[PDB]
RNA sequence: AUUGAAAGUUUUUUUUUUUUUUUUUUUUUUUUUUUUUUUUUUUUUUUU
């Protein structure tokens, strides 16, 4: 399912994005397009919305990166085997040969390719 | 029927924070509301 929105904002008195702001400070420049004339980045936008919406969730995980707690193994391994698309994304991030399509193969595992999998499963959860 | 092929240069990151166009600056200094004009003229304290 897809959701389209095309969303409007009565703000108070005006908004200025700045960028660059050339050189020698003195005056502060909003960012220009050199056609167009002035536009807000969809970037800023993106950050706003996280912004917000981070606000909205007010979720304890999410404050610390989602790293505050140790993710056994067996539960990684529980939401392979039960996430398709989960088990797609760690074998196309973390390779083929190192996660076969059952298991984990722990003699290929290093360190850093543990925690790539437990910031991964954070992350996704 | 190219020696022969099939892969998005992609994900991810708010150009943001600090700063009162502010202090000082009395719409006052001068100019007599005076100036020429008689409250005046007419009338018997009185008759059969």
């Amino acid at each position: 399912v897809i959701q389209v929105f095309r969303l409007n904002f009565r703000l108070r008195t005006g908004f200025r994005v700045g960028g660059g702001q050339e050189v020698g400070d003195n005056v502060i420049r909003q960012l220009r397009i050199g056609v167009e004339g002035v536009m807000i980045p969809a970037s800023s936008w993106k950050g706003m919305f996280r912004r917000v919406s981070e606000i909205v969730l007010n979720s304890e995980d999410h404050f610390e990166e989602h790293s505050k707690k140790e993710v056994d193994t067996r539960t990684i391994n529980a939401l392979l085997k039960s996430d398709e698309k989960f088990r797609r994304i760690a074998i196309s991030k973390v390779g083929k040969e190192v996660i076969t399509q059952n298991g984990i193969n722990v003699d290929k595992l290093d360190s850093e390719s543990l925690s790539d999998l437990r910031r991964i499963y954070n992350e996704y959860n």
